[PDB]
């Protein structure tokens, strides 16, 4: 709010913006795909997501869409946070707030397509798993996810939901943090304190890593949420190992749901960490690869 807004800097014409299908419809607004001409020096037409008001909204939805503009703009870039691109502020048509297209989606439904299409790690001849999930993928998504969620830290940004919903998948499988029950995802202080803190957001990255590690999978698989979920949730209790995890990854998910918010790993380490997990995996993958 107390942010500025450098309109010399972001403005883009509306008229050179032609609104296509719509992404999805939320409460508050919804998101259209479109196709913004000059949006940026290099190419003439690319593809882009506007995020806009929908019809009939109060005064408050505006300012509301606006601080998410300016907190954007402070923010600032990381290849791993959804990259801003313009928006439309001025008087003469709908506020927009425009980023990059990622065409694959959320992270979570394209996980769960590829389920038939995954190999712990690949051997020759390997294009007999081309364009296959393997274990480098889902742990350089986590590396990914968590650089990200390391620089918004580095800014005193909460982002309060973090998710695979949350998670878009773009070319050559770089993930980006954006944002559009949710209990399932939040902290227990979170949820009976109303306390969101950036330790709270490691605990969702926690989530987060099972839902990469289940290949999309819905976390708390049968549980229904209740009084009891969050009475054992509060107690100690934790999700089993997902089917696609790793020993060293499975205990950072526990790390990361630790009771205490104090005691949970910070993004630094966590991006410190699943570096090395990356590396190892990666020699693994090396020798599977050279003697087989
Ligand atoms: C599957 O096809 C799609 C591809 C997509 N590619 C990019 C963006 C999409 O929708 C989005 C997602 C997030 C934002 C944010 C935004 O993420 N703001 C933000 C960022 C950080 C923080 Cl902390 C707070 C707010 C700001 C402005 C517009 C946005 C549009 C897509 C939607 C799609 O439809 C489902």
């Amino acid at each position: 709010e107390r942010l500025p807004y450098d309109a010399s800097k972001w403005e883009f014409p509306r008229d050179r913006l032609k609104l296509g299908k719509p992404l999805g419809r939320g409460a508050f607004g919804q998101v259209i795909e479109a196709d913004a001409f000059g949006i940026d020096k290099t190419a003439t037409c690319r593809t882009v997501a506007v995020k806009m008001l929908k019809e009939g909204a109060t005064h408050s939805e505006h300012r509301a869409l606006m601080s998410e503009l300016k907190i954007l703009i402070h923010i600032g870039h990381h290849l791993n946070v959804v990259n801003l691109l313009g928006a439309c502020t001025k008087p003469g048509g709908p506020l927009m707030v425009i980023t990059e297209f990622c065409k694959f989606g959320n992270l979570s439904t394209y996980l769960r397509s590829k389920r038939n299409e995954f190999v712990p790690y690949k051997v020759a001849p390997e294009d007999l798993y081309k364009d296959f999930l393997t274990l480098e993928h889902l742990i350089c998504y986590s590396f990914q996810v968590a650089k990200g969620m390391e620089f918004l830290a580095s800014r005193k940004c909460i982002h309060r939901d973090l998710a695979a919903r949350n998670i878009l998948l773009s070319e050559k499988n770089v993930v980006k943090i954006c944002d559009f029950l949710p209990l399932k995802w939040m902290a227990p202080e979170t949820i009976f304190d109303r306390v969101y803190t950036i330790q709270s957001d490691v605990w969702s990255f926690g989530v987060l890593l099972w839902e990469i590690f289940s290949l999309g999978a819905s976390p708390y698989p049968g549980v229904k949420i209740d009084e009891e979920f969050c009475r054992r949730l509060k107690e100690g209790t934790r999700m089993r190992a997902p089917d696609y995890t790793t020993p060293e990854m499975y205990q950072t998910m526990l790390d990361c749901w630790h009771g205490e918010p104090s005691q949970r790993p910070t993004f630094s380490e966590l991006v410190e960490h699943l570096g090395n997990l990356l590396q190892a995996n990666a020699q693994q993958d090396r020798h599977h690869h050279h003697h087989h």
